[PDB]
RNA sequence: AGCUAGUUGGUGGGGUAAUGGCCCACCAAGGCGACGACGGGUAGCCGGUCUGAGAGGAUGGCCGGCCACAGGGGCACUGA
RNA sequence: UAGCGCCGGCCAACUCCGUGCCAGCAGCCGCGGUAAUACGGAGGGCGCGAGCGUUACCCGGAUUCACUGGGCGUAAAGGG
RNA sequence: GUGGGAGAGGGUGGUGGAAUUCCCGGAGUAGCGGUGAAAUGCGCAGAUACCGGGAGGAACGCCGAUGGCGAAGGCAGCCACCUGGUCCACCCGUGACGCUGAGGCGCGAAAGCGUGGGGAGCAAACCGGAUUAGAUACCCGGGUAGUCCACGCCCUAAACG
RNA sequence: UGAAACUCAAAGGAAUUGACGGGGGCCCGCACAAGCGGUGGAGCAUGUGGUUUAAUUCGAAGCAACGCGAAGAACCUUACCAGGCCUUGACAUGCUAGGGAACCCGGGUGAAAGCCUGGGGUGCCCCGCGAGGGGAGCCCUAGCACAGGUGCUGCAUGGC
RNA sequence: CCGGGCACUCUAACGGGACUGCCCGCGAAAGCGGGAGGAAGGAGGGGACGACGUCUGGUCAGCAUGGCCCUUACGGCCUGGGCGACACACGUGCUACAAUGCCCACUACAAAGCGAUGCCACCCGGCAACGGGGAGCUAAUCGCAAAAAGGUGGGCCCAGUUCGGAUUGGGGUCUGCAACCCGACCCCAUGAAGCCGGAAUCGCUAGUAAUCGCGGAUCAGCCAUGCCGCGGUGAAUACG
RNA sequence: CCGAGGGUAGGGCCCGUGACUGGGGCGAAGUCGUAACAAGGUAGCUGUACCGGAAGGUGCGGCUGGA
RNA sequence: CGCGGGGUGGAGCAGCCUGGUAGCUCGUCGGGCUCAUAACCCGAAGGUCGUCGGUUCAAAUCCGGCCCCCGCAACCA
RNA sequence: UUCAUG
RNA sequence: CGAGCUAGCCCUGGCCAGGGUGAAGCUGGGGUGAGACCCAGUGGAGGCCCGAACCGGUGGGGGAUGCAAACCCCUCGGAUGAGCUGGGGCUAGGAGUGAAAAGCUAACCGAGCCCGGAGAUAGCUGGUUCUCCCCGAAAUGACUUUAGGGUCAGCCUCAGGCGCUGACUGGGGCCUGUAGAGCACUGAUAGGGCUAGGGGGCGCCUACCAAACCCUGUCAAACUCCGAAGGGUCCCAGGUGGAGCCUGGGAGUGAGGGCGCGAGCGAUAACGUCCGCGUCCGAGCGCGGGAACAACCGAGACCGCCAGCUAAGGCCCC
RNA sequence: CGCAGUGAACAGGCUCUGGCGACUGUUUACCAAAAACACAGCUCUCUGCGAACUCGUAAGAGGAGGUAUAGGGAGCGACGC
RNA sequence: UCCUAAGGUAGCGAAAUUCCUUGUCGGGUAAGUUCCGACCUGCACGAAAAGCGUAACGACCGGAGCGCUGUCUCGGCGAGGGACCCGGUGAAAUUGAACUGGCCGUGAAGAUGCGGCCUACCCGUGGCAGGACGAAAAGACCCCGUGGAGCUUUACUGCAGC
RNA sequence: UCGAUCAACGGAUAAAAGUUACCCCGGGGAUAACAGGCUGAUCUCCCCCGAGCGUCCACAGCGGCGGGGAGGUUUGGCACCUCGAUGUCGGCUCGUCGCAUCCUGGGGCUGAAGAAGGUCCCAAGGGUUGGGCUGUUCGCCCAUUAAAGCGGCACGCGAGCU
RNA sequence: GGGGGUGAAACGGUCUCGACGGGGGUCGCCGAGGGCGUGGCUGCGCGCCGAGGUGCGGGUGGCCUCGUAAAAACCCGCA
């Protein structure tokens, strides 16, 4: 029921080489909050641990109908890919120096949520500032 | 930014070791106030101490002087 | 018995490793994004040493309340 | 003080023409208006332009300026009245009467407000026309308060040299 | 008349060098204008985006990437994917060392590579009519340092 | 083709020639407007040439290279596939959409080139691509080679056509161990879209644009219509 | 009589708090316009009034820190 | 609870005439412009016409009736 | 003389 | 005809005890250049304040055939004003007057009262006065500005004429399409088999997820291949009865109701409502039973009788 | 001197707020006195005087022996905005 | 984006207006459907049928405190005038006759009167009011009347006036 | 032969709309609102079947889908008495009754260790509070209580009152 | 206290919009996770009972030798 979400800083931070419509296996209740918009990806990507992907460190609120049936909210959820795609990205992590970041969590005609993963390079826009006068002149005094 | 009505002054007392509205009677309208009265906040004050180039700024612990307090407040007695 | 601070500049004393805008540092400027003399450790150094640092407070720097010792066109400031 | 001087200094009272609008009459005919270009609008109900007469309001072209006066605001047709400031000369008189001034008091553009009056132009608001993505704006048509007078308040300003 | 809380490490004045201007002046270039022929319409070729894919290798991204690196992709190229495989290896040597030392011929398994496999067997250092032994190139085995990377980073770089 | 021979065109060295050099007008001078002679004019026309630096431009995938990472794999070998896929979009080009055009024949006219495991003359065979002999060339000597557009005179008759040549089927030749993904051509069928193009946009100031072919590179073949060069015909306009 | 203290009633000053609200600072590369600085594409700023989501616009006047 | 009024493109709406002839703005997709997004320009495309049953040759059109939405009433006691 | 933003 | 109440106005008289606040002025002072202004005093202003008379009537209580067809008590509002009030006067009926309520206008005003038209009209309610005897309804249809009324027909009576025709029955002959029942049609249908179009991957393909057929099942007011009881009509008969048919006079009635049966509406509710066939009450509750009780059961009251037999119902007593 | 001194009688309960109406008034005689009506004030409109308007068939009268700062009507109802 | 002539401005705002509604928060109270202050998805405020304020004022209306109290928990006592007794004068509305019990039924559907039972000597006086569908007013609400008025109007038709 | 949405269609006028809470008259229980009645759809109660819960186990407690009643207190339906009047909501006052019980007294089961409680059977003899808000019955609360009963009696009660 | 409504969207008809692991099943040859294997093929099969060996030997039970009976230490302390 939720619209397309946004990984705001990752869309505006990492260069998206290509995408995948991945999948998430929700571990039992973390559904309606993601169906109402409670998701914040800041400090999260999708990390493998030697066989499979987990969407790491994603904070979703435990739903308030479960008065005591809450879940640890920022966890590593079992992401879903294909198997050749999965071992492909498992290779590509060590081939190219990537980081695998989500872009959105959008729903399909089966009424399911799919986390749109995407590749990174870094998109290094960070300006290493040119040297001010009071360091260039003491480097020049060293050069004297 | 006005304040004060024992407030300001006199006379006559009373009390005090003693002057004094220190307190009481009667009369007189006075006393104070932008040189900061009144109200509020803060504060023991000073020799000093610290700092400062000096002027000054801060501070008043210990030591020394003085006031005030002795659970808060009032009150006299005794006695120099 | 020798420790504590500090080593980007101010401020005396610099390399390596680990970290990768994270963990963290910080008094200001700012460092941190994969070669970090600014973070964490080691080496080395510097300062002080039974102390070294931090904090708060005060004075100095602050000529930044200017009496010594500032200004007022445009900088804050001329009153219509 | 004596003699003058210049001045949009201020206030009162008149007064003059141009121009705008409106009215009235004469003529007039298919448009005028408007912009960068248009439409809105005004117009065959005789509009625009043109002539003549009248009303009435406001500002005063040229002179006129890099001018003058005023303490500041400001102040501009001309006349008269009342009146301030200021300057020159004479060196005539007073004999330091001086200067600045917190608080005061007065003046204080323009806007604004009150009570009347006046209302021609201009014109916030407002309505329309385009404009533009949108336009609450520029541009254009209209259009009230206001602008104006008198009294009375407001008392700010890039009240700046 | 006129605060503080809180916040900022600046706010700001003049001036300089630039950049910019829907600012000016002057001057220019196929920049416009004047022309002629095109593209965009169509079919194809090639390159690219995207999608697909097991992979559709990667890089280039306004001008200044897009008939470009690619002045030759059936395999080679090929870096990619799939599968068969090999491990100090296609290679550069250099060491310890039983071995074979230069090398030729095939057979079998196999998609090929690879792996398994049998017949001829070295002048020379040499003391040699001697048994031969130290032992010099090269080559295979077991190892060693290492080779290798079209893996990343052209904001760490040279070069261009 | 030579016998005689080099006159020339040429070839490729070395030289000259063009500099405001002359003269006039303007002008302080530089220089400008013009003229003459010259083959040429006021940088004669083109190249190569691209400053200090910017875009933290591009390339670690041409190489070199610091750093980090893989080291029975991210290395290495091979077979096969892909790099060519396709719902579409884009960029650059090519052919087109015709009668100034197209088809067949015939005859001209270039420079630049490039070739001993190559270019292949000239025959024979095959309509043809090509195949079998084989001449010459170590190449101003032989070859690619035909030049095309032009011209000649025959066709077509404004027609989606004798325009167009995409597509698809069939017959084949070469290269290569190998043409199915995916080669090039040849031939015979096929004959589509397309009848000058939206909003926009590009190229060009003289041998330029336009049109036409040729060569080369890499290369077994080739994707080539691309690129790099060469010449043939050869404009309009630039008021400003 | 005065008298500390207590009460009552009403003042003053200061402080905490108060649904809600007006603004203010400050966040993350939010939305919305483009007001300013270039004749900021309507010269700007200010007084004041009115209006307008909003910067702002317009009127009257000033100023030049505009031509 | 009863009247009457709508249902039409992603949304907002014209409509559709006895039934046969369906569109408009914005949005959309592709292009063009732009350094890039806006804006603007060019090509189209999109709809079981509220479901359902009815007479009809044929329904979106006309007749019912049912579901959502709108506007009304729900008065006298 | 038009025309908003990174 | 009334403004003798009241509402307003005109003229002319009256009335308002007493206190209190302290306005403008005026006087003096402060101030200033002059003032504005600010103090004190003085003054006496007011739809000013408290408050009696007076006017009014706010809240409550009493009163309620009262003391009174508006009162009394307590409490209140105004009380020098838009005041109150005496006298003299004006205005009058769709008109006056109104500080507005449609209030007031002679004790009841959305149009006074009195007389007259006028014995208005009343589809309405009431009421209708002696006796006996005979016969005796209806509450239905059509139409109504009609629904409580009326016209006509139906039912009723009277008189006359006609003379077995009448209700009822028997015999015949028909008509019809209800109850039943059945799928022959129009539809709805349940299970199984067969098999056209969509759904599972869809190339032929896969469960009654699905037409027609097919056996077996059913249902219908708007279905009938059938279809009775009956009912209607005609004829031939029985039928002498407050039977009929016709003409004329007089009507009443057109609010019906219960019960039974057939149905509708409702809920397979109502002493519900609307019909059809009756019946009964209406008008027979007059009587018996039902405990009582119009319509249930029995039965049609001319009168009498201290006779009898009986119906429904009873038989222990009441 | 009383418990008590307007010693009896007459003789205000007050405050905080909020609505509505500015206020004082006036009304529904005889169930409503109010948040109604009026009210000064505000604007609109009409009327140049044989005035509009009103009453009356007409004269005539009110208007008014008034004259736009005046009358008639309508609305709102002090004041502030 | 459609419609309009135009889409409600300021100021108010669950209101004398808010249906849902006791909106939802606050405040007061122990507890507050009312009150006050707020927020405003205002069925349906809103600018001279004026809007929002407003000091004074009000026999207005709403809500709180304080004081005081028989208003009340919850009543009590006492006086006076009636009431009650006696003497005097002595009305009234109403009235079918009444020799007028209660309950279960029943009946025009709410009985003293009918049936069954159960109580019950005849007659008063003072009382309370439950019944006699008590009285009063030929319902004042509703309906019918082809009634009647008042009033309105872009009902119809006239007339005044113009 | 033509002029009728004279369609209110056997056609009142050739021509006609509203309102009355300012009302008035004649009438009606022919015709409503209150109440009663008949009914019992709805409402309240208990009653069957028992899927299914209740870890297990239909039944301690529950009880789908459905069914059968009772009671007349709700909202109604019907219009039968009353419109020549049956005064009408609530409160006060006084009560009285029913049981389908809220306590209290008994008791059964219990998923009843004890204390509690739940549910069901008997059981009206006695109770069943004081407040805040609202006109309120009813509710929401406040503080209690052993419990703060559900009703009827013309939604008891106005010839008793407000 | 009841009526309405959702707390993943065709008034049914499918699938984890496809994939990830966790459960189970299918397919094959890969010959082997395990193994009955299985016949063309192709033997004389060598363990007891035993003692010993390298530079001064605790180790090392057959890591080797060998039959009327006897041979070498592949490593460890290693002055
Ligand atoms: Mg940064
Ligand atoms: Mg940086
Ligand atoms: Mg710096
Ligand atoms: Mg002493
Ligand atoms: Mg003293
Ligand atoms: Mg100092
Ligand atoms: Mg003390
Ligand atoms: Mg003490
Ligand atoms: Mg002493
Ligand atoms: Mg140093
Ligand atoms: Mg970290
Ligand atoms: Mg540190
Ligand atoms: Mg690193
Ligand atoms: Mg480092
Ligand atoms: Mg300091
Ligand atoms: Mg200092
Ligand atoms: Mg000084
Ligand atoms: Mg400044
Ligand atoms: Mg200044
Ligand atoms: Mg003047
Ligand atoms: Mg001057
Ligand atoms: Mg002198
Ligand atoms: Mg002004
Ligand atoms: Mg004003
Ligand atoms: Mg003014
Ligand atoms: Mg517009
Ligand atoms: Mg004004
Ligand atoms: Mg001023
Ligand atoms: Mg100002
Ligand atoms: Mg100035
Ligand atoms: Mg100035
Ligand atoms: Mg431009
Ligand atoms: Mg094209
Ligand atoms: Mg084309
Ligand atoms: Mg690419
Ligand atoms: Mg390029
Ligand atoms: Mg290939
Ligand atoms: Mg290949
Ligand atoms: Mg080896
Ligand atoms: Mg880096
Ligand atoms: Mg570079
Ligand atoms: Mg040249
Ligand atoms: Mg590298
Ligand atoms: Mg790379
Ligand atoms: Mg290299
Ligand atoms: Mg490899
Ligand atoms: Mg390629
Ligand atoms: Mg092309
Ligand atoms: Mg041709
Ligand atoms: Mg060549
Ligand atoms: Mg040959
Ligand atoms: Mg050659
Ligand atoms: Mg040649
Ligand atoms: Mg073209
Ligand atoms: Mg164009
Ligand atoms: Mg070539
Ligand atoms: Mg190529
Ligand atoms: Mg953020
Ligand atoms: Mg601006
Ligand atoms: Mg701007
Ligand atoms: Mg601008
Ligand atoms: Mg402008
Ligand atoms: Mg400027
Ligand atoms: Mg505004
Ligand atoms: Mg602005
Ligand atoms: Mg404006
Ligand atoms: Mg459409
Ligand atoms: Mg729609
Ligand atoms: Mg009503
Ligand atoms: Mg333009
Ligand atoms: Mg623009
Ligand atoms: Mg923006
Ligand atoms: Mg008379
Ligand atoms: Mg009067
Ligand atoms: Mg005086
Ligand atoms: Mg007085
Ligand atoms: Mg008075
Ligand atoms: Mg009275
Ligand atoms: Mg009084
Ligand atoms: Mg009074
Ligand atoms: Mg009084
Ligand atoms: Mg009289
Ligand atoms: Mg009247
Ligand atoms: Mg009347
Ligand atoms: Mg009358
Ligand atoms: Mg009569
Ligand atoms: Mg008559
Ligand atoms: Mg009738
Ligand atoms: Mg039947
Ligand atoms: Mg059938
Ligand atoms: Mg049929
Ligand atoms: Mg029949
Ligand atoms: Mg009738
Ligand atoms: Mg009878
Ligand atoms: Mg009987
Ligand atoms: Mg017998
Ligand atoms: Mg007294
Ligand atoms: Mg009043
Ligand atoms: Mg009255
Ligand atoms: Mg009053
Ligand atoms: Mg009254
Ligand atoms: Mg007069
Ligand atoms: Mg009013
Ligand atoms: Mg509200
Ligand atoms: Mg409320
Ligand atoms: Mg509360
Ligand atoms: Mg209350
Ligand atoms: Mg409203
Ligand atoms: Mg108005
Ligand atoms: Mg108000
Ligand atoms: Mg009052
Ligand atoms: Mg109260
Ligand atoms: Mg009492
Ligand atoms: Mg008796
Ligand atoms: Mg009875
Ligand atoms: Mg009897
Ligand atoms: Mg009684
Ligand atoms: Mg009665
Ligand atoms: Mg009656
Ligand atoms: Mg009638
Ligand atoms: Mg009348
Ligand atoms: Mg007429
Ligand atoms: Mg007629
Ligand atoms: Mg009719
Ligand atoms: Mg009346
Ligand atoms: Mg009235
Ligand atoms: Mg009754
Ligand atoms: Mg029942
Ligand atoms: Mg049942
Ligand atoms: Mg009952
Ligand atoms: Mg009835
Ligand atoms: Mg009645
Ligand atoms: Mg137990
Ligand atoms: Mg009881
Ligand atoms: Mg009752
Ligand atoms: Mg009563």
């Amino acid at each position: 029921m939720a619209p397309v979400l946004e990984n705001r800083r990752a869309r505006h931070d990492y260069e998206i080489l290509e995408t995948y419509e991945a999948g998430i296996a929700l571990k039992g209740t973390e559904v309606k909050s993601l169906r109402a918009g409670k998701v914040d990806f800041t400090g999260s990507f999708a990390r493998f641990e030697d066989g499979e992907l987990y969407l790491e460190n994603l904070y979703i609120a435990p739903y308030e109908k479960g008065s005591y049936a809450n879940v640890d909210p920022r966890r590593k959820r079992k992401l879903l890919l294909h198997k050749h795609e999965l071992r492909r990205l498992l290779g590509k992590v060590e081939q190219k120096g990537l980081t695998l970041v989500p872009l959105k969590i959008y729903f399909n005609e089966r009424g399911y949520a799919k986390v749109l993963l995407g590749l990174a390079r870094g998109k290094k826009a960070y300006e290493k500032r040119r040297e001010d006068k009071k360091e260039a002149v003491r480097r020049a005094l060293e050069e004297l």
